[PDB]
């Protein structure tokens, strides 16, 4: 489990969506696993605006902080699971590290700021959600 808190705005994996998320939703695609809902509250997350391959993520399974290399953010063929068949994914940057289902919506970060959340693992793999190029999550 996990979100990014940015503005006025609750970014989670779209798999890990709420009623309350459904009910209150401003933007989900089902090809990039994300999903993003209205908060009354506002949040403490900055999002990086950047091309960075290195940063660190969170990692439930392990309470723990790794620093990674990730790829750019790409079309990746990801494996049936309990909540997608096997498809394309898009937007998903990989790195090696340990992803357990319940390890989604860990941040990952840079330098700049948050770079996206975990969405896929296993295999001593870990992907990520970009959500760098959401330029409207730091606005109205
Ligand atoms: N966005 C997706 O399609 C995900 C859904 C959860 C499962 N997926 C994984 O890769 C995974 N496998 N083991 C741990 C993890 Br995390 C695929
Ligand atoms: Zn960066």
């Amino acid at each position: 489990s996990g979100a990014i808190y940015v503005g006025n705005y609750r970014v989670v994996n779209r798999h890990l969506a709420t009623h309350n998320d459904w009910a209150n939703l401003v933007w989900e695609d089902s090809s990039r696993d994300l999903l993003v809902s209205s908060t009354t509250a506002q949040g403490c997350d900055t999002i990086a605006r950047c091309d960075c391959q290195t940063g660190v993520y969170y990692c439930s399974s392990r309470r723990k902080h790794y620093p990674v290399s990730f790829s750019k953010p790409s079309l990746i063929f990801v494996e049936a699971s309990e909540y997608y068949p096997a498809r394309y994914q898009s937007h998903l940057m990989l790195a090696v590290g340990h992803s357990e289902p319940g390890d989604c919506g860990g941040i990952l970060r840079c330098q700049h700021g948050v770079v996206g959340i975990v969405s896929t693992g296993g295999n001593g793999l870990v992907g990520f959600a970009d959500v760098r190029d959401l330029l409207w999550l730091d606005e109205e």
